[PDB]
């Protein structure tokens, strides 16, 4: 299974892996002052990193199926998309581009939210033209999509 990470960047099982350098998650980076759920209309901005915003502290953007979005999160998170829980799908009708995530395969993916609420990834680079939807989340944890 792809590992989860605690708020201090330590792996909770398995072995640590580096993020892809082109991901929008840039580590090491603190997080977890508070769990802060936000709606798709109130995603955080870069300029919210040091001050937080009116909603709370900000460490970046986290997502899990539902969809549920967060601007900070304290529990276990993915640093890479757990592709064993995704499924190849056609490209959906996109509502928002939300970042560039490292797959559990080490590759770079563009991440999107679809009009159906699904979270979708598409290979950014070589091997590109692979598109998958996040269909299972058996450990009920988000991906850290962007850090601020
Ligand atoms: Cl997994």
């Amino acid at each position: 299974m792809e590992p989860l990470y605690d708020k201090n960047g330590a792996v909770l099982f398995g072995e640590p892996s580096d993020t892809h350098p082109q991901s929008t998650l840039k580590l090491p980076h603190p997080r977890g002052e508070k769990e802060v759920i936000v709606g798709i209309r109130d995603l955080p901005r870069k300029g919210d990193c040091r001050t937080g915003n009116r909603l709370g502290p900000v460490s970046g953007l986290f997502v899990k199926p539902g969809p549920v979005f967060y601007q900070d999160y304290s529990g276990p998170v993915y640093h890479r998309a757990p592709l064993e829980q995704f499924k190849q799908a056609p490209m959906c009708e996109v509502t928002k581009r939300i970042g560039r995530v490292t797959g559990s395969d080490g590759n770079l993916y563009h991440m999107y939210v679809c009009t159906d609420g699904c979270i979708l990834v598409k290979t950014a680079k070589h091997h590109h033209h692979h598109v998958l939807k996040w269909v299972y989340n058996v450990l009920d944890s988000p991906i850290w999509v962007t850090s601020c």
